[PDB]
């Protein structure tokens, strides 16, 4: 097994976030089982890290940095860090004008079911209630491939998004605002076909 990468972590919490909001990311395991893994956090607060198994070979991991600054996120497979562990995340003070919980995202292209290969998967993002922030999307299929999402701002605080899935496998989409995961996200989408 010197040719295959057993474990992948990706998402906003690996890079960034905001005091008082949760820092979230996703971990996919192929080789060993999902509860085989450890996590620890090094930083200016004793953020409590928490793994949440989705049953499909992946989990939603999230922690709560109650202090601004630089945290080291460790993702461990048999007492060793995985490829890019640790992860340095810079947590920001909470801006008084950013509201990630208010972002709402929806569309056939974010639904668990119904999406089919080689056809456009579409959705919208409505940040009109969400105050000042940066939109950032992270997206991978289960084979670990990046998914390129077209995102066009309508201008009014609303976004048309689309991708064309290429294989009948899981595609996971994470949406963040102000560097913080939005409610309902990550979206696990079976591209059937
Ligand atoms: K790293």
């Amino acid at each position: 097994q010197a040719g295959v990468q057993k474990v992948r972590a990706w998402g906003p919490g690996l890079e960034t976030g905001q005091v008082g909001k949760s820092a979230d990311f996703v971990v996919e395991a192929i080789g060993t089982e999902v509860g085989t893994l450890g996590f620890s956090i090094e930083g200016p607060s004793q953020a409590k890290i928490e793994c949440d198994d989705k049953g499909d070979g992946s989990c939603d991991v999230r922690y709560w940095p109650t202090e601004p600054g630089e945290y080291a996120v460790h993702v461990i497979c048999d007492d060793e860090d995985i490829r890019d562990s640790p992860f340095i995340a810079h947590i920001l003070p909470a801006p008084p004008d950013c509201f990630p919980d208010k972002v709402k995202a929806f569309g056939p292209g974010l639904e668990p079911t119904g999406c089919i290969v080689d056809k456009p998967a579409e959705f919208t993002i409505d940040a009109r209630a969400a105050g000042k922030g940066d939109l950032k999307l992270y997206a991978q299929d289960a084979d670990g491939c990046p998914i390129d999402i077209k995102v066009i701002p309508n201008g009014d605080g609303t976004f048309r998004c689309s991708y064309v899935p290429t294989k009948p496998i899981k595609h996971t989409i994470i949406i963040s605002w102000g560097g913080v995961n939005v409610p309902k996200s990550p979206f696990r989408v079976n591209v059937g076909e």
